[PDB]
């Protein structure tokens, strides 16, 4: 059982156990994955309202792994959930990038992963 | 430990266990919360290439509870990633509407739930 939630207002990761199995993590809101798996990335992203950004700026969120984009993400400034299932090695560093980060409301801000256990039954 | 997911393509839902005391899981792609508890609710939405489009309906995608939407999605016809961290019930119906179904690519769309564990260590 291996799961994180970093908060960006306070800038602290939760965490299932006190020093986790599957994953590092940095303060600066990044990950190291210690442990190859099926992982499930999730979070929300909140934009600063747009009547306050006054230029034509887009707000862009992409996640890498490594120095390879997982997914990049854009809508007009409304909140964004992020992530999915993807397939992670041992060693991997899971990072998220913003086009800006003055767009990004600090508050109610969150990502993490959880190391999924397998699925084997189907209905 | 208690998740599962619904391929749309196919129809069915992986699960951890042959049946989830956490949730219940029907054919049509929806569910129902049995065990009280926070969830993380996913998936990733894939649309059709624009050129595909038929109708007039904008890419919307919306997160039902019950008989209230708990989350609207939209973008320009892009990969929507879906859901979040949520309190739910036991007996809350969990289940998505699109605009239209048409716009979906079944193939590599999915969603489910997961019953989060409490994340008691901080730092």
């Amino acid at each position: 059982s291996c799961m994180v939630k970093f908060e960006l207002s306070s800038s602290k990761w939760h965490m299932t156990s006190p020093k986790p199995h599957c994953v590092n993590t940095t303060s600066d809101g990044k990950l190291k994955i210690l442990q190859s798996g099926t992982y499930l990335i999730y979070g929300q992203v909140i934009p600063v309202d747009k009547k306050y950004i006054k230029d034509n700026a887009p707000f862009v969120v992409q996640i890498y792994k490594k120095n390879d984009v997982l997914q990049t993400l854009m809508n007009d400034f409304q909140i964004l959930p992020i992530g999915g299932v993807y397939e992670l090695h041992a060693g991997d560093n899971i990072y998220l990038k913003f086009n800006s980060k003055d767009h990004i409301q600090k508050t109610n801000t969150y990502w993490g992963i959880i190391l999924m256990p397998d699925l084997p039954f189907i209905s």
